[PDB]
């Protein structure tokens, strides 16, 4: 079919381009340019809560990335300043957003930098984990391997982090989806990183969850909370018990508008 390969930049999305096809009016995100690891990691990918890659195209000392188009844009865009997101909204984004990392945990891969202005929002809101630039491998060959380089952005990054010469990856993410709750339910972030000479930090450890960020929060997730930002990483609450915990169950979220009429 001629001109199907051609594909118009119409805006910045991010640099990331909004490419529309000439003949099908597909919409694609091309990402235009550590970049070898990226693809790599890219090409092993295929889950719905995973922001998917088409392929890749180098010309010159330029490469492109095809990647699937979020028409919903940034989660942070639907996280409003001081108050957060309707509780049912962020337990279905929560409920997607951990279906994400287990997928890429179970194949090995660490995102590293989970945060809302990563997490992507398709045409109906399904949430899908986005830039994998700073993504490793931590298992290879059913064999662990620790991870010592400093990676991810301070307000989401685990303390270990900034303690230990090396460290576990799956709790760090763990740790971030945390960071990313308290975000969606309150509207704003607890610290400006997990250090014992951030107040903040040190309130939390105290319990003092009559402040803020924590007063702003219910209950059932305010206790979720209190197993997923847990400074020691050993002790830290792991994603199949997230599973089983109480609010995470908890019925909250109708399902899509459906069309109906009466009588
Ligand atoms: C899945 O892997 C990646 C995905 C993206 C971006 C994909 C993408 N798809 N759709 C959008 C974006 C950015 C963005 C920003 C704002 C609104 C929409 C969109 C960047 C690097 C990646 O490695």
């Amino acid at each position: 079919v001629p001109f199907v390969e051609d594909w118009d930049l119409v805006q910045t999305l991010g640099e990331v381009q909004l490419a529309v096809n000439r003949v099908t009016e597909e919409a694609v995100a091309v990402k235009i340019v550590n970049i070898k690891k990226e693809i790599c990691i890219n090409k092993m990918l295929n889950h719905e809560n995973v922001v998917k890659f088409y392929g890749h195209r180098r010309e010159g000392n330029i490469q492109y990335l095809f990647l699937e188009y979020c028409s919903g844009g940034e989660l942070f865009d639907r996280i409003e300043p001081d108050i957060g997101m309707p509780e049912p909204d962020a337990q279905r984004f929560f409920h997607q957003l951990m279906a994400g990392v287990v997928y890429l945990h179970g194949i090995g891969i660490t995102h590293r930098d989970i945060k809302p202005e990563n997490l992507l929002l398709d045409e109906r809101d399904n949430l899908k984990i986005s830039d994998f630039g700073l993504a490793t491998v931590f298992r290879y060959n059913n064999r662990e391997r620790l991870l010592n380089k400093m990676c991810g952005t301070l307000p989401y990054v685990a303390p270990e982090l900034l303690k230990r010469r090396e460290f576990h990856a799956e709790p760090v993410d763990v740790w971030s989806c945390g960071i990313v709750l308290t975000a969606m339910l309150a509207g704003e972030l607890p610290w400006d990183q997990p250090s014992d000479s951030c107040q903040e930090y040190s309130d939390w450890k105290e319990k003092k969850t009559y402040l803020n960020p924590w007063k702003k929060i219910d209950s059932a997730p305010l206790a979720l909370l209190h197993k997923i930002l847990v400074e020691n990483p050993s002790a830290r609450i792991t994603i199949p018990d997230i599973k089983k915990d109480r609010w995470y169950n908890k019925p909250l979220k109708k399902g899509a508008k459906r069309p109906r009429v009466t009588s």
